[PDB]
């Protein structure tokens, strides 16, 4: 655990005291004859750093709606806000990830901080259903099911497979 | 910031949740559509690095006195105790320092754990105070003063300088 330098009030002495661990702050500088005592921060306070400091930093003001918190003002940290899953940060707020449509795919996943990008769907892949999560899916391999190609996919659908 | 898997009560999906921060245990985890959400250690536990864990560890028991405590039990570290400034640590409990008697000074500084060791002041040197805590002093060089030794010095008091 590191130190750090404090006058002494009553004889003017230039003490090196122990730092107090991150989460807490000093409560009582060491003294030539007894050690500093360190304190947790009080709720709504942080340090992030083993420090020599007197009172904790306060937090952040309350996430603003639909923001939510994805780290609490706790003793260690600061809070942390963020557009909640499936939304992603638009200058001011929170809009929700983009869906793509049937026959499109996700190419890259959204964030919270970047929409999702769709793409179509390359040939011999499909997608049957609206998300903003899922990709395109390759068709059933009707070749390896030692079965034939009964009806074509589409960029909507699987092929259907069969005999004859 | 790292990651923990969890099995998802409601559907068995085997999830990667975002670990908390030390000082704050995982009060929910996360599931499908929802953060994981982390709570400050309450007064009396710690945990010391991030992690997945549903409750914080209890801090271990106040110090017997005359022990006090290095550091508190705060969010991030249980309490730590020690023998006193001026104590060490000597089987059961605390222990005064040796005090080098006049005539003696301390070679090496005591600490929480191990006593002060005095030695004898060698030669030119002197101490004429008892303490735990000084070493022997050095003669005023009275040739470097202008002046001449009036009173030789001894191992517990200052040479006297002066001239004739």
């Amino acid at each position: 655990i590191g130190t750090y330098r404090h006058v002494d009030r009553a004889t003017g002495q230039v003490l090196t005291c122990d730092k107090c661990p991150a989460g807490t702050y000093v409560s009582e500088h060491c003294t030539n004859t007894s050690l500093r005592v360190c304190s947790s921060c009080p709720v709504g306070t942080f340090t992030r750093h083993e420090n020599g400091i007197e009172k904790c930093h306060d937090c952040s003001q309350p996430c603003p709606w639909p923001m939510i918190e994805k780290l609490p003002c706790a003793a260690l940290t600061d809070r942390e806000c963020t557009c909640p899953p499936g939304m992603f940060q638009s200058n001011a707020t929170c809009a929700p990830h983009t869906v793509c449509p049937v026959g499109w795919g996700v190419r890259k996943k959204g964030t919270e901080t970047e929409d999702v990008r769709c793409k179509q769907c390359a040939r011999g892949t499909f997608s049957d259903v609206p998300s903003s999560v899922m990709k395109c899916k390759a068709y059933t391999d009707c070749l390896s099911q030692n079965l034939v190609v009964i009806k074509p996919g589409t960029k909507e659908t699987d092929n259907v497979c069969g005999t004859l």
